[PDB]
């Protein structure tokens, strides 16, 4: 069961600098089109064929959203879910610059998807605290070509995922933070996150974020068996894809987009089996990192909410036709 929502973020002075005109726009709830713009000394088109393509989404934000209602609409449903045994899966997805970490991290002004939803998960805890006892971790780590970093424990570069048992994958030796409340798990992350990998040359255009919380539920009655429930959400934000061919990636570099090209290859071939068919052969986990992590979540009774974002700027109409493509339901 998949979700994906489409987040149109304000235009910039940077673009407008360029010489940007408005291309992309919110038309409905949950339909978003995007004009195209012209350039010479083409066209033979105009045979225009479009002039404006139409694009369909569960549900769609533009600046008039704000930040709580974008959580509303995204990721607030989960919650129960996740207290009540089930795994889930929120992906922050789009070109750099288009909003990712703004929708996911957000500002102490204007905070995210990862505290607002630490915050109601807290709240359902102790609404439900009569009945059951509750267990929270959450941990903050970077995966960056292939390799984490734990965003805590400082000895550590090359973390392998293992089964349990029941086949089930998970990451070994991964920190495990407790956090007690909202202003430690935002803390956690800003001190964590100047790990992450930058640009040699600013964050790495290469670096995914992971934030993953873990709820353990059993009953207080204790003369009659019941199940002890697990629930896993993982909250993602990553980077871009990248073109190699221009930029002129080499070395560090070259490889670079080798592997993020590699990880959303395996992503994209995960998603759509998920979406498709069906037994199955067996969703192909097996392609790449971020998925051995992401394994025993991610599959039949379990939910993924993908938020994509574009720049409603002509001069980002390549990339946005992209994202809206490939987000495009």
């Amino acid at each position: 069961q998949l979700m994906v929502a489409l987040r149109v973020r304000p235009i910039s002075v940077a673009e407008l600098e360029e010489g940007a005109t408005l291309i992309a726009h919110k038309m409905d709830e949950q339909m978003v089109v995007l004009m195209d713009p012209m350039e010479d000394p083409d066209d033979i088109l105009r045979a225009h064929r479009s002039r404006e393509k139409s694009y369909l989404f569960d549900v769609a934000f533009d600046f008039t959203a704000t930040q709580e209602m974008v959580y509303q609409a995204t990721t607030k449903s989960l919650i129960e879910g996740v207290i009540s045994g089930y795994n889930a899966t929120v992906f922050a997805y789009g070109p750099t610059g288009c909003g990712k970490t703004y929708t996911m991290l957000g500002t102490d002004h204007e905070p995210g998807i990862y505290v607002r939803t630490l915050n109601d998960l807290f709240r359902a805890i102790e609404e439900t605290s009569n009945d059951m006892e509750y267990e929270v971790s959450m941990s903050y780590l970077e995966i960056y070509n292939e390799m984490i970093r734990d965003l805590l424990n400082p000895a550590l570069g090359y973390l392998e995922l293992r089964e349990d048992s029941k086949g089930v994958i998970q990451v070994a030796g991964i920190t495990e933070v407790s956090t007690i409340n909202a202003k430690e798990i935002m803390q956690l992350l800003m001190k964590g996150n100047r790990q992450r990998t930058q640009e040699p040359t600013q964050t790495s255009s290469r670096s995914h974020a992971v934030l993953q919380v873990a709820v353990r539920q059993r009953s207080r009655v204790k003369n009659i068996l019941q199940e002890v429930r697990q629930g896993r959400l993982f909250m993602i934000d990553l980077a871009g894809s990248e073109r190699a061919s221009q930029t002129q990636n080499r070395g560090q570099r070259m490889k670079e987009g080798a592997h993020i090209n590699r990880s959303l290859l395996a992503l994209g071939n995960c998603i759509n089996a998920l979406s498709d068919k069906g037994s199955n052969k067996y969703i192909n986990y097996r392609d790449s990192k971020l998925t051995r992590l992401l394994k025993d979540s991610l599959g039949g009774n379990s939910r993924t909410v993908m938020i994509a974002h574009i720049s409603p700027a002509s001069t980002a109409f390549e990339e946005s036709r992209n994202t809206l493509t490939y987000a495009g339901r």
